[PDB]
């Protein structure tokens, strides 16, 4: 991939054990970044800090884009490394004339733009259409039709915990907790165990 | 207006489309490229029981239809709708694809409008999951109070905007709306006059 190692050259990379911060929102943006290796969750939070995930970001993903097209904007959001990261950053100083030299480094960083607004138009789509209970049963269902999601003789079983699904629909672990409790109870799910068993 | 948009318009077809006429249909095979010339439009995805959400409006100088050019045989990710009158220039992507590489900075305009729209929509997803019915209320009634077609007022600024647009932007029922819109303006926020707004 000659263009990623020639745009890689120009940047200077770093590494980010996991649960560091890579990115604060209302920070000023002058740079962009790329994911060499390892994953990040995008975050925003209420006024009192309770999160939602809009985005894991993976290897080859650009971060940091939003503030590229228009000088003095912000962060619009944290960027908190999942796993330990490898992160490739540049001024958009310095981007905006390595596009002048070869505008595919800027195709490649447009298209994850428009399949982030793809994603994030069809969660906003569903955070208005679902209430809370149904978002997290929509979640747990999502997860089971997962590559990875294991096979359980009663349907498919997950990993994933309290916390993660409660970044997921934007509320409170314990929120999680009580709703949980109210899916097993209508025989739909089993969380009894380290896992959670979604039926069917 | 200049040099750089009236070439790449130069290269479009201009339709034009009625009030209420639809632009582009979700599922629709994505080939063209969209640019508003005059009007405006409003983006609407729907839940299975075909309840509308508003997505956006978007507005003279606007791009639409953009989200299927980095990838081939994609389909439209919602419904552009026209809100008023519109003239809508047109082109392919293949001929886009080939106007980029003329002037990269074409593409430039264009990812400009896709951040801005991640932005909006991000923070779009927070308000429907952080924010009770009451709140998205009073937060779309704020940003509508700034879109072109929104002008001045004594005591603030004044919309006109129906209770079934209010509801598909907010994720509720014209009843439910009704019944807030009236909360609202006893909390002195607002003041109604038939379908105008004062937004203070
Ligand atoms: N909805 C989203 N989906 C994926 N990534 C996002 C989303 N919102 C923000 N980001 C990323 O989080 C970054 C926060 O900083 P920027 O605003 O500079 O750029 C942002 C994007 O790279
Ligand atoms: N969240 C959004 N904000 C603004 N415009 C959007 C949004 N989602 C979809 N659109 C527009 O609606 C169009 C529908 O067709 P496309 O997916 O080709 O391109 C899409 C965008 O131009
Ligand atoms: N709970 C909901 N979540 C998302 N959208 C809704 C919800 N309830 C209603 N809507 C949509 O918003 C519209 C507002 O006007 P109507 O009540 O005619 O029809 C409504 C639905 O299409």
């Amino acid at each position: 991939d000659p263009t990623l190692e020639w745009f890689l050259s120009h940047c200077h990379i770093h590494k980010y054990p996991s649960k560091s911060t890579l990115i604060h929102q209302g920070e000023k943006a002058e740079t962009l970044y790329y994911i060499v290796k390892g994953s990040v969750a995008v975050l925003i939070k209420d006024e009192e800090g309770k999160e939602m995930i809009l985005s894991y970001l993976n290897q080859g993903d650009f971060i940091g884009e939003l503030g590229l097209f228009e000088e003095g904007q912000e962060r619009s959001a944290w960027v908190r490394a999942k796993t330990a990261c490898e992160v490739a950053e540049i001024s958009y100083k310095k981007f905006r004339q390595l596009i002048q030299v070869n505008p595919d480094i800027l195709m490649r960083l447009s298209a994850q733009m428009a399949r982030r607004l793809q994603v994030t138009s069809e969660k906003a789509g569903n955070l208005a259409f679902l209430d809370v209970t149904g978002r997290i049963a929509q979640t747990l269902l999502n997860l089971a039709k997962q590559p990875d999601a294991m096979t359980h003789p009663d349907g498919m079983q997950i990993k994933i915990t309290r916390q993660e699904i409660g970044q997921i629909v934007g509320c409170s672990r314990e929120t999680v907790g009580r709703i949980l409790k109210m899916l097993e109870d209508q025989n739909l799910i089993s969380a009894h165990g380290k896992t959670i068993v979604v039926y069917g």
